[PDB]
């Protein structure tokens, strides 16, 4: 594990500091390592390379999600193809790494799935909402009273980052379940609770 997070981290550390690490330029720390990760996802894809470092032991939150957006155009390992099994493989065990690690897993998938690509059509939602609802009857009840419920809070706004119009209805009973668990359990507000209805008032049908 340590060497692959170093493959991230030395692709996130150089002598210059005034440039970004999710777009190619001759001299970024990411970009040649992402040409590397491009040419090795041609082989390394089906090896179970994904669950080895989602919630594995680290001491640097900055490194995680650093190159998740630098996971670029490469065809045969698309994460939209590589999401169809992570939730059904996570609930392959009946009880997750839980407690505080339950919050680090909800926010693991939240910070992972804020980096969905901006080339995302209304098409590849075949096998996701089922593997949503196979955890989402169990998602709010594991949260204790006045806990860090923000792991369930933030996850909704990048659950709305998907430009679709046709079959987006199975998530509404979470969207009233999670607009009941946020209301009655702890001290909530309307800072991040009012923009949702306005934006689904503008662009949906």
């Amino acid at each position: 594990l340590d060497i692959m997070q170093s493959v991230g981290r030395l692709a996130s550390s150089t002598t210059f500091s005034n440039q970004a690490e999710s777009m190619m330029v001759p001299g970024n720390a990411a970009g040649v390592a992402k040409q590397f990760l491009r040419c090795i996802f041609h082989q390394l894809a089906p090896n179970g390379i994904f669950p080895q470092l989602f919630q594995s032991t680290i001491k640097d939150g900055t490194f995680l999600r650093t190159l998740a957006s630098s996971l670029m155009d490469f065809n045969e390992l698309s994460s939209i193809a590589a999401l169809s099994q992570l939730l059904e493989g996570l609930n392959n065990k009946k009880n997750l790494p839980a407690g505080g690690a339950m919050i680090r897993c909800l926010e693991n998938i939240a910070t992972f799935m804020e980096a969905l690509p901006m080339d995302s059509p209304s098409s590849l939602w075949t096998t996701i909402s089922n593997q949503f609802q196979t955890f989402f009857a169990k998602l709010p009840c594991v949260l204790p009273l006045k806990c860090s419920l923000d792991s369930s809070l933030r996850i909704m706004i990048c659950l709305l980052k998907i430009p679709s119009t046709n079959a987006t209805r199975s998530l509404l009973e979470p969207f009233s379940k999670l607009l009941s668990f946020v209301i009655q359990n702890a001290v909530f507000t309307l800072a991040y609770l009012v923009e949702l209805c306005g934006l689904c008032y503008r662009a949906f049908t």
